């Protein structure tokens, strides 16, 4: 009888338990993502604030939901309290010191496809409760440490949709798929998105997979109704026998140098 823990909206002051710092983490519609640090722990943790509304609690809950999941950054507690008196609700997450997905590149197919396989799995629990992310872009996977060891993470609810919308969240794997391998996305826009107008322009894609690009192609198709479900796309190949990919080189670090 494996049960996990419920979700506690506490309502002490956040500054009883965690110093609260202004070092900025990250941007969104709600303002800033702070450093802050458990008292009792000195480690280290990100606070989102809210305004307490329904849809705050409806991220909340989701990411809440969502959290158990080793490839989603992870909630550390959830507090209503005041300010300028109005409710608000801080979440405290697992801060991940290894910054953007793309920028630790910046610094191989096979690691490429152990990429998209953490992220796959990040999708497919979301997909199996039935959550839908929809803002899978590229800021929003950050990794654990700078150690290359780190997971990868995903982030930021704040689109986060009950399905009680998936098929575009393939769309955003494909994309991230695409900027893994070549260094640049599909599209150089909003009427050669609409038209799936995209090319494996070389000597950029020259030594990929035929394999790899029907399997981009699958989860780029512009009618979102056979796009790739998740489900089989965790089990084609590529990403299914990850680590038997061959460590074939690719230009991806010096174009996002260049670009
Ligand atoms: O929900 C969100 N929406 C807006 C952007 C964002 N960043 C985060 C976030 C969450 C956890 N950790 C970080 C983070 C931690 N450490 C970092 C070190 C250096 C650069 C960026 C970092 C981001 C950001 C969450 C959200």
């Amino acid at each position: 009888f494996h049960v996990k823990s419920g979700l506690q909206i506490k309502k002490n002051a956040i500054i009883d338990d965690y110093k609260v710092t202004s070092q900025v983490l990250g941007l969104g519609i709600n303002g800033k993502v702070l450093q802050i640090f458990n008292k009792r722990t000195q480690e280290k943790f990100a606070l989102k604030m809210l305004q307490d509304c329904p849809k705050a609690r409806r991220e909340v809950e989701l990411h809440w939901r969502a959290s158990q999941c080793p490839h989603i950054v992870r909630i550390v507690d959830v507090y209503e309290n005041l300010y300028a008196g109005r409710k608000c609700l801080l979440i405290v997450m697992e801060c991940l010191d290894g910054g953007e997905l793309f920028s630790r590149i910046q610094d191989t197919e096979r690691e490429a496809s152990e990429i998209m396989k953490s992220i796959g799995e990040a999708i497919q629990y979301l997909h199996s409760i039935n959550i839908a992310h929809r803002d899978v872009k590229p800021e929003n996977l950050l990794y654990t440490s700078k150690r290359p060891n780190a997971i990868l993470k995903l982030t930021d609810f704040g689109f986060a949709k009950e399905t009680t919308d998936k098929s575009c969240d393939m769309w955003s794997l494909g994309v991230i798929m695409y900027i893994l391998l070549c260094g640049y996305p599909p599209f150089y826009m909003k009427t050669r998105i609409r038209m799936g107008q995209y090319e494996f322009p070389n000597p950029e894609w020259s030594e990929v997979s035929e394999e790899v690009k029907m399997l981009i192609r699958n989860l780029l198709k512009t009618e979102p109704t056979q796009r790739m479900t998740i489900t089989e796309f965790m089990n084609h190949p590529w990403i299914m026998q990850s680590t038997k990919v061959p460590q074939t080189p690719l230009h991806t670090s010096r174009v996002l140098k260049e670009d």
